[PDB]
DNA sequence: AAATTGCCGAAGACG
DNA sequence: CGTCTTCGGCAATT
């Protein structure tokens, strides 16, 4: 049965071809625009991210994530309160000076200009039906809506790229030592880290100047290199069911979110974070044999439910950042989700049949 | 130095 | 399952 669900979740190449062709055209055009000329974003480079490029996108290739990353040398980070994830950016006749607010590089000012330029360029596109979605307060994304004629959304994410050592709140994160190993962990942590203009929610409003850490590049690597054995899922190695379990859990949540508005606070990143923890807890590829899909999915569900119950789901890269804090998600919402998941779990997952 | 190019891994399609 | 294919990511090389 789970196999049948995975078959239906599996993307079709025809859909992939048609969607990628249009998405690539639109993005290539926006990127070229940024790169020329007298703009503060001139040196941005593209990094494709999220579920489509990690091969865990489900049902249809109808949502694409892409970062336009700007390398910003000599930036100084000040942790926003003790959040671990959120930062004020300051510096040691540059283009980003327009976005200053004191010594502080305002995420909001910079994102607003970035968004302005995207919109202007989108207006110039005549051969493709593309519009930009209304702004969502606090979000780092400029979201495009493409009609291909089928609906495809594309999040363009501005990011700052810093080549320095990662902020200390990440020091005991990425606990992959017994799974992917020490060389991998050390090498990953020598790569750049990113900041996206997602504002910290502070009480009733957002702090407009704040940025949030992003490890999209590291996560992409992990998804593509996820076995304790180097040949995991390769042509001369054994297939595991790690990604299949992730797809099923994402589907379960998507389906539940579709019919209950009280689940608005939950997102796929919660599921992705949960399974990162599970892959740490069960590092052996033998624990993710396709023959044991049902059992791996069940263990993931059990862990997720325990996260809910204990109101604790630590960010995988930033252990003191609790995604399931009361500040972020009300206890009642988490109890609501537990009930719905337990029900589906206890009754053969009827929601999988649409 | 911006743009093209092939290489080959991941995984869909098909029998 | 094996073989075929397309798309993405890389970086040399123009
Ligand atoms: N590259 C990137 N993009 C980030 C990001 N953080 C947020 N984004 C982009 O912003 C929008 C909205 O952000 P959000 O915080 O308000 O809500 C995100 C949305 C979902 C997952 O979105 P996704 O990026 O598209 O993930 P997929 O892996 O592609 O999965 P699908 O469901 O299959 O698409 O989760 C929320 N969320 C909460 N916390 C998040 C986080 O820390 N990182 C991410 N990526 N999402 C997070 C979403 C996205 O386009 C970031 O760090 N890097
Ligand atoms: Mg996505
Ligand atoms: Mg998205
Ligand atoms: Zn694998």
């Amino acid at each position: 049965k789970l196999k049948k669900v995975l078959d239906k979740l599996r993307l079709k190449r025809k859909d992939i071809s048609e969607a990628a062709e249009t998405v690539n055209k639109v993005v290539e055009r926006l990127l070229r625009r940024m790169q020329k000329r007298e703009s503060e974003f001139k040196g941005v480079e593209q990094l494709n991210t999220g579920s489509y490029y990690e091969h865990v996108k489900i049902s249809a290739p109808n949502e694409f994530d892409v970062m336009f990353k700007l390398e910003v040398p000599r930036i100084e980070l000040q942790e926003y309160y003790e959040t671990g994830a959120f930062y004020l950016v300051k510096f040691k006749g540059n283009p980003l000076s327009h976005f200053l607010e004191g010594e502080v590089l305002s995420a909001t000012k910079m994102l607003s200009k970035f968004r302005k330029i995207i919109k202007e360029e989108v207006k110039e596109i005549k051969d493709i039906d593309v519009s930009v979605e209304k702004e969502k307060p606090g979000s780092p994304a400029v979201t495009l809506l493409i009609r291909n004629p089928e609906e495809i959304s594309v999040d363009i994410i501005l990011a700052l790229e810093s080549k320095g050592s990662w902020p200390i709140s990440t020091k005991e994160g990425l606990p992959i030592q017994g799974w992917l190993g020490t060389k991998v962990r050390t090498n990953l942590r020598r790569e750049p880290f990113y900041l996206v203009p997602k504002n910290a929610k502070d009480g009733n409003s957002f702090q407009g100047e704040t940025w949030r850490l992003s490890f999209s590049h590291t996560e992409k690597y992990i998804l593509n290199n996820h076995g304790i054995e180097k040949t995991c899922c390769e042509s001369s190695g054994a297939k595991c069911c790690r990604k299949e379990c992730l797809k099923l859990m994402k589907y379960l949540l998507e389906q539940l979110k579709k019919e209950f508005q009280e689940l608005d606070a939950f997102c796929s990143y919660h599921v992705k974070t949960a399974i990162f923890h599970m892959w740490t807890q069960d590092p052996q590829d033998s624990q993710w044999d396709p023959r044991n899909l049902s059992s791996c999915f069940d263990k993931l569900l059990a862990f997720f439910l325990e996260c809910l119950r204990t109101e604790k789901l630590d960010h995988y890269f930033i252990p003191k950042f609790n995604l399931f804090s009361q500040e972020l998600i009300d206890r009642k919402s988490k109890e609501f989700l537990s009930k719905k998941i337990e029900y589906e779990r206890n009754n053969g997952f009827p929601i999988f049949d649409k």
